[PDB]
């Protein structure tokens, strides 16, 4: 459950997203309230109260990914994916991914770790999230091969099913290429 495409390393990992080390860790929030949701909470606790200040002070809107520093996370930046409510969810994911990965070229990011975005509450189906997540990652690997990137998909330990889907999607993908 890891593979290298050109200058891109991609790994599936069972752990907590807020306990990661990477240039960038991806948050997943409702923009009206970043104190709600599994990932948003984990991150808010770990990163500390000062993370919610820079976040409320920099929303001021079509911004799909808000960027902050990492505070007490072992990261340089946090990319907060903002799920706005007036959009198709599979499209928000697909667009939030590309932006997050484009920002990786913008900020000379070498490593980025993402949770299983959009699987919360069964909003996007597990295989579809995985389909989309790999889709965009692989796209980037082909379209910007000059940029070295380590991408982790962090799956929560108890979420065995989500894990089984990402393995399978990765398997499927490597069978090509
Ligand atoms: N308004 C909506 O219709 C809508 C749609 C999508 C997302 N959202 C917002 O985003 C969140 C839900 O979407 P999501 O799926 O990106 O987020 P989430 O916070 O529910 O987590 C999504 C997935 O990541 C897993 N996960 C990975 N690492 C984890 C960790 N360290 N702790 C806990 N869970 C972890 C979760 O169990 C789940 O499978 C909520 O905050 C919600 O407001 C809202």
């Amino acid at each position: 459950n890891a593979m290298v495409v050109n200058n891109l390393t991609l790994q599936i990992v069972q752990g907590h997203i807020e306990w990661q080390t990477a240039d960038v860790i991806v948050n997943s929030v409702n923009p009206h309230d970043i104190t709600v949701g599994p990932v948003a909470k984990s991150i808010l606790q770990q990163a500390g109260v000062e993370m919610k200040s820079e976040f409320l002070a920099t929303k001021a809107r079509s911004q799909l990914v808000l960027v902050t520093k990492g505070f007490n996370l072992f990261c340089k930046y946090i990319y907060h994916v903002l799920w706005h409510s007036e959009f198709p969810k599979p499209q928000i994911l697909k667009h939030a991914m590309k932006e997050c990965l484009e920002k990786c070229i913008e900020q000379n990011i070498t490593s980025i770790s993402f949770p299983a975005l959009g699987t919360g509450n069964m909003e996007i189906k597990k295989e579809t999230a995985a389909e989309i997540l790999f889709d965009e990652v692989l796209t980037f690997a082909k379209d910007h091969v000059k940029h070295q990137l380590t991408v982790k998909f962090v799956i929560f330990p108890t979420d065995l099913e989500i894990y089984k889907a990402f393995s399978s999607e990765m398997a499927k993908r490597s069978k090509m290429l």
